[PDB]
Protein backbone atom coordinates (compact mmCIF):
# COMPACT_ATOMS: atom_id res chain seq x y z
CA UNK A 1 0.00 0.00 0.00
CA UNK A 2 3.15 2.23 -0.19
CA UNK A 3 3.89 3.26 -3.45
CA UNK A 4 5.05 2.18 -7.03
CA UNK A 5 8.59 0.86 -6.83
CA UNK A 6 10.68 0.25 -10.40
CA UNK A 7 13.58 -1.29 -10.95
CA UNK A 8 16.31 -2.09 -13.66
CA UNK A 9 15.36 1.32 -15.10
CA UNK A 10 18.72 1.64 -16.45
CA UNK A 11 18.60 5.57 -17.04
CA UNK A 12 21.63 7.54 -18.29
CA UNK A 13 23.07 10.48 -18.56
CA UNK A 14 21.04 12.82 -20.56
CA UNK A 15 18.01 11.00 -20.22
CA UNK A 16 14.74 12.58 -18.63
CA UNK A 17 12.34 10.84 -15.97
CA UNK A 18 8.96 12.50 -16.25
CA UNK A 19 6.22 11.46 -13.46
CA UNK A 20 2.80 12.36 -13.24
CA UNK A 21 0.65 11.59 -10.19
CA UNK A 22 -1.87 12.87 -8.07
CA UNK A 23 -1.13 15.06 -4.85
CA UNK A 24 -3.88 13.42 -1.59
CA UNK A 25 -6.23 16.21 -0.69
CA UNK A 26 -4.99 16.42 2.72
CA UNK A 27 -1.82 15.56 1.76
CA UNK A 28 1.06 15.98 4.63
CA UNK A 29 3.90 15.15 2.08
CA UNK A 30 5.23 12.91 -0.82
CA UNK A 31 8.28 11.58 -1.66
CA UNK A 32 10.06 10.32 -4.79
CA UNK A 33 12.92 8.38 -4.80
CA UNK A 34 15.48 7.19 -7.85
CA UNK A 35 19.02 6.34 -7.06
CA UNK A 36 21.11 2.79 -7.34
CA UNK A 37 18.96 0.86 -4.71
CA UNK A 38 16.58 1.66 -1.49
CA UNK A 39 19.84 2.51 0.54
CA UNK A 40 21.61 4.26 -2.48
CA UNK A 41 19.97 7.33 -3.44
CA UNK A 42 20.96 10.19 -5.79
CA UNK A 43 17.71 12.10 -4.91
CA UNK A 44 15.10 11.89 -2.33
CA UNK A 45 12.94 15.02 -3.52
CA UNK A 46 10.39 15.27 -0.68
CA UNK A 47 7.94 18.16 -1.12
CA UNK A 48 6.69 19.11 2.34
CA UNK A 49 3.18 20.58 3.00
CA UNK A 50 3.15 20.69 6.49
CA UNK A 51 5.87 17.84 8.02
CA UNK A 52 9.41 18.02 10.02
CA UNK A 53 8.84 21.82 10.80
CA UNK A 54 8.60 22.25 7.22
CA UNK A 55 5.26 24.06 5.69
CA UNK A 56 5.10 23.75 2.17
CA UNK A 57 9.16 23.68 1.50
CA UNK A 58 10.76 21.05 -0.70
CA UNK A 59 13.51 19.00 0.86
CA UNK A 60 16.22 17.27 -1.23
CA UNK A 61 18.75 14.64 0.29
CA UNK A 62 20.83 11.98 -0.58
CA UNK A 63 21.51 8.90 0.61
CA UNK A 64 24.76 6.67 0.91
CA UNK A 65 24.84 3.42 1.96
CA UNK A 66 21.97 4.40 4.16
CA UNK A 67 23.19 7.58 5.65
CA UNK A 68 21.20 10.89 4.64
CA UNK A 69 23.45 13.63 3.28
CA UNK A 70 23.20 17.56 3.85
CA UNK A 71 19.86 18.27 2.71
CA UNK A 72 19.05 20.98 0.40
CA UNK A 73 15.67 23.38 0.48
CA UNK A 74 13.94 25.21 -2.57
CA UNK A 75 12.42 28.70 -2.93
CA UNK A 76 9.21 28.05 -4.87
CA UNK A 77 6.68 25.41 -3.89
CA UNK A 78 4.46 24.71 -7.01
CA UNK A 79 2.47 21.55 -5.11
CA UNK A 80 -1.32 22.17 -4.37
CA UNK A 81 -3.03 19.11 -2.20
CA UNK A 82 -6.04 17.33 -4.43
CA UNK A 83 -4.33 18.54 -7.39
CA UNK A 84 -2.29 16.49 -10.70
CA UNK A 85 1.86 17.38 -10.61
CA UNK A 86 3.99 16.17 -13.10
CA UNK A 87 7.91 16.44 -12.47
CA UNK A 88 10.76 16.13 -14.86
CA UNK A 89 14.28 14.77 -13.77
CA UNK A 90 16.86 14.74 -16.10
CA UNK A 91 20.13 12.94 -14.76
CA UNK A 92 23.56 14.10 -15.54
CA UNK A 93 27.25 12.95 -13.83
CA UNK A 94 27.58 15.87 -11.97
CA UNK A 95 24.39 17.53 -10.91
CA UNK A 96 20.39 15.56 -11.67
CA UNK A 97 18.38 18.51 -12.84
CA UNK A 98 14.56 18.93 -11.78
CA UNK A 99 11.98 20.72 -13.62
CA UNK A 100 8.74 21.36 -11.75
CA UNK A 101 5.17 21.89 -12.71
CA UNK A 102 5.82 25.59 -13.19
CA UNK A 103 8.34 25.04 -15.38
CA UNK A 104 10.82 26.12 -12.36
CA UNK A 105 14.35 24.40 -12.60
CA UNK A 106 16.82 23.21 -9.75
CA UNK A 107 19.84 21.32 -9.59
CA UNK A 108 21.02 18.67 -7.12
CA UNK A 109 24.37 17.25 -7.18
CA UNK A 110 25.75 13.75 -8.23
CA UNK A 111 26.82 13.04 -4.33
CA UNK A 112 27.10 9.07 -5.14
CA UNK A 113 28.09 9.73 -8.69
CA UNK A 114 26.16 7.23 -10.11
CA UNK A 115 26.70 6.84 -13.55
CA UNK A 116 22.65 5.48 -14.20
CA UNK A 117 19.80 5.43 -11.84
CA UNK A 118 17.99 1.96 -12.05
CA UNK A 119 15.72 2.57 -8.66
CA UNK A 120 12.47 4.83 -8.31
CA UNK A 121 10.16 4.72 -5.33
CA UNK A 122 7.29 6.92 -4.75
CA UNK A 123 5.46 6.83 -1.42
CA UNK A 124 3.01 9.72 0.68
CA UNK A 125 0.38 11.12 -0.59
CA UNK A 126 1.05 11.00 -4.25
CA UNK A 127 -0.56 8.88 -6.49
CA UNK A 128 1.14 8.42 -9.75
CA UNK A 129 -0.74 8.31 -13.04
CA UNK A 130 2.32 7.75 -15.15
CA UNK A 131 5.34 7.55 -16.10
CA UNK A 132 7.67 8.42 -18.98
CA UNK A 133 11.41 7.57 -19.92
CA UNK A 134 13.49 9.13 -22.61
CA UNK B 1 19.79 -7.36 -19.45
CA UNK B 2 15.92 -7.94 -18.46
CA UNK B 3 13.49 -5.05 -19.04
CA UNK B 4 11.79 -2.54 -16.63
CA UNK B 5 10.61 -4.27 -13.37
CA UNK B 6 7.32 -2.82 -11.22
CA UNK B 7 6.39 -3.19 -8.15
CA UNK B 8 3.30 -1.59 -5.88
CA UNK B 9 1.46 -1.47 -9.29
CA UNK B 10 -1.65 -1.67 -6.73
CA UNK B 11 -4.04 -2.03 -10.44
CA UNK B 12 -7.40 -2.14 -9.58
CA UNK B 13 -10.35 -3.95 -11.59
CA UNK B 14 -11.61 -1.35 -14.09
CA UNK B 15 -8.44 0.89 -14.25
CA UNK B 16 -6.51 0.99 -17.23
CA UNK B 17 -3.03 0.01 -17.54
CA UNK B 18 -1.46 1.53 -20.82
CA UNK B 19 2.08 0.62 -21.47
CA UNK B 20 4.68 1.49 -24.16
CA UNK B 21 7.61 -0.12 -25.11
CA UNK B 22 10.33 -0.83 -28.06
CA UNK B 23 10.54 -4.01 -29.45
CA UNK B 24 14.09 -4.79 -29.66
CA UNK B 25 15.29 -4.32 -33.34
CA UNK B 26 16.66 -8.23 -33.73
CA UNK B 27 13.96 -9.82 -31.44
CA UNK B 28 12.30 -12.98 -31.69
CA UNK B 29 9.97 -12.15 -28.96
CA UNK B 30 9.41 -10.02 -26.17
CA UNK B 31 7.36 -10.47 -22.80
CA UNK B 32 5.65 -8.49 -20.35
CA UNK B 33 4.24 -9.88 -17.40
CA UNK B 34 1.52 -9.08 -14.60
CA UNK B 35 0.17 -10.47 -11.67
CA UNK B 36 1.08 -10.55 -7.61
CA UNK B 37 4.84 -11.54 -8.36
CA UNK B 38 7.41 -13.12 -10.13
CA UNK B 39 5.54 -16.71 -9.69
CA UNK B 40 2.39 -15.54 -9.92
CA UNK B 41 1.27 -14.17 -12.76
CA UNK B 42 -2.01 -13.82 -14.26
CA UNK B 43 -1.17 -12.68 -17.59
CA UNK B 44 2.21 -13.89 -19.17
CA UNK B 45 1.74 -11.63 -22.54
CA UNK B 46 4.37 -13.27 -25.37
CA UNK B 47 3.98 -12.33 -29.14
CA UNK B 48 6.41 -14.45 -30.85
CA UNK B 49 8.11 -13.27 -33.89
CA UNK B 50 9.87 -16.69 -34.32
CA UNK B 51 10.56 -18.50 -31.42
CA UNK B 52 10.07 -21.87 -29.59
CA UNK B 53 9.00 -22.88 -33.20
CA UNK B 54 6.29 -20.34 -32.92
CA UNK B 55 5.69 -17.65 -35.62
CA UNK B 56 4.13 -13.85 -35.53
CA UNK B 57 1.82 -15.39 -33.14
CA UNK B 58 0.43 -13.69 -29.41
CA UNK B 59 0.78 -16.34 -26.94
CA UNK B 60 -0.66 -15.72 -23.57
CA UNK B 61 -0.30 -17.81 -20.15
CA UNK B 62 -0.70 -17.45 -16.41
CA UNK B 63 1.54 -19.06 -13.92
CA UNK B 64 0.31 -19.93 -10.43
CA UNK B 65 2.19 -20.60 -7.16
CA UNK B 66 5.00 -21.61 -9.62
CA UNK B 67 3.32 -23.74 -12.27
CA UNK B 68 2.29 -22.49 -15.79
CA UNK B 69 -1.27 -23.43 -17.27
CA UNK B 70 -2.82 -24.07 -20.44
CA UNK B 71 -1.83 -21.90 -23.29
CA UNK B 72 -3.67 -19.64 -25.52
CA UNK B 73 -2.56 -18.04 -28.66
CA UNK B 74 -4.41 -15.00 -30.26
CA UNK B 75 -5.83 -14.62 -33.69
CA UNK B 76 -3.86 -11.66 -34.69
CA UNK B 77 -0.35 -10.24 -34.96
CA UNK B 78 -0.06 -6.37 -34.77
CA UNK B 79 3.57 -6.40 -34.01
CA UNK B 80 6.96 -5.78 -35.88
CA UNK B 81 10.83 -5.81 -34.24
CA UNK B 82 12.53 -2.31 -34.03
CA UNK B 83 9.30 -0.44 -33.54
CA UNK B 84 7.17 0.99 -31.27
CA UNK B 85 4.24 -1.05 -29.82
CA UNK B 86 1.51 -0.08 -27.06
CA UNK B 87 -0.48 -2.15 -24.97
CA UNK B 88 -4.13 -1.34 -22.93
CA UNK B 89 -4.77 -3.65 -20.20
CA UNK B 90 -7.89 -4.38 -17.78
CA UNK B 91 -9.26 -6.49 -15.74
CA UNK B 92 -12.31 -8.01 -13.61
CA UNK B 93 -12.16 -11.25 -11.61
CA UNK B 94 -13.43 -13.24 -14.25
CA UNK B 95 -11.15 -12.30 -17.89
CA UNK B 96 -8.67 -9.30 -18.56
CA UNK B 97 -8.73 -8.02 -21.48
CA UNK B 98 -5.98 -7.12 -23.42
CA UNK B 99 -6.16 -4.33 -26.32
CA UNK B 100 -3.24 -4.14 -29.29
CA UNK B 101 -1.51 -1.13 -30.92
CA UNK B 102 -4.58 -2.14 -34.11
CA UNK B 103 -7.43 -1.44 -31.87
CA UNK B 104 -8.15 -5.06 -31.67
CA UNK B 105 -8.84 -6.66 -27.92
CA UNK B 106 -9.23 -9.75 -26.73
CA UNK B 107 -9.92 -11.45 -23.26
CA UNK B 108 -7.46 -13.69 -21.43
CA UNK B 109 -9.02 -15.59 -18.11
CA UNK B 110 -8.32 -14.22 -14.64
CA UNK B 111 -7.13 -17.66 -13.43
CA UNK B 112 -5.27 -16.32 -10.23
CA UNK B 113 -8.73 -14.65 -9.24
CA UNK B 114 -6.73 -11.41 -8.77
CA UNK B 115 -8.43 -8.83 -7.34
CA UNK B 116 -5.71 -6.10 -8.03
CA UNK B 117 -2.38 -6.17 -9.69
CA UNK B 118 1.12 -5.34 -8.20
CA UNK B 119 3.33 -6.86 -10.79
CA UNK B 120 4.92 -5.93 -13.67
CA UNK B 121 8.18 -6.58 -16.15
CA UNK B 122 9.23 -6.63 -19.37
CA UNK B 123 12.05 -8.48 -21.13
CA UNK B 124 15.46 -7.27 -22.53
CA UNK B 125 13.48 -7.34 -26.05
CA UNK B 126 10.43 -4.61 -24.74
CA UNK B 127 11.83 -1.31 -23.29
CA UNK B 128 8.85 0.32 -21.36
CA UNK B 129 9.13 3.52 -22.52
CA UNK B 130 5.34 4.77 -20.90
CA UNK B 131 3.12 3.27 -18.33
CA UNK B 132 -0.09 5.07 -17.27
CA UNK B 133 -3.01 3.93 -14.81
CA UNK B 134 -6.23 5.63 -15.77
O1 LIG C 1 16.96 14.18 4.96
C1 LIG C 1 15.84 13.46 4.48
C2 LIG C 1 15.01 12.88 5.61
O2 LIG C 1 14.54 13.97 6.46
C3 LIG C 1 13.78 13.51 7.54
O3 LIG C 1 13.41 14.61 8.23
C4 LIG C 1 12.53 12.75 7.12
O4 LIG C 1 11.83 12.29 8.19
C5 LIG C 1 13.01 11.52 6.32
O5 LIG C 1 11.89 10.76 5.88
C6 LIG C 1 13.80 12.04 5.10
O6 LIG C 1 12.96 12.86 4.28
O1 LIG D 1 3.32 -21.14 -21.57
C1 LIG D 1 4.42 -20.46 -21.00
C2 LIG D 1 5.71 -21.22 -21.20
O2 LIG D 1 5.87 -21.49 -22.63
C3 LIG D 1 7.03 -22.21 -22.90
O3 LIG D 1 7.06 -22.39 -24.24
C4 LIG D 1 8.30 -21.50 -22.47
O4 LIG D 1 9.42 -22.24 -22.73
C5 LIG D 1 8.21 -21.30 -20.94
O5 LIG D 1 9.35 -20.62 -20.46
C6 LIG D 1 6.95 -20.46 -20.66
O6 LIG D 1 7.05 -19.19 -21.31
Amino acid sequence: ASGLVASNLNLKPGECLRVRGEVAPDAKSFVLNLGKDSNNLCLHFNPRFNAHGDANTIVCNSKDDGAWGTEQREAVFPFQPGSVAEVCITFDQANLTVKLPDGYEFKFPNRLNLEAINYMAADGDFKIKCVAFD
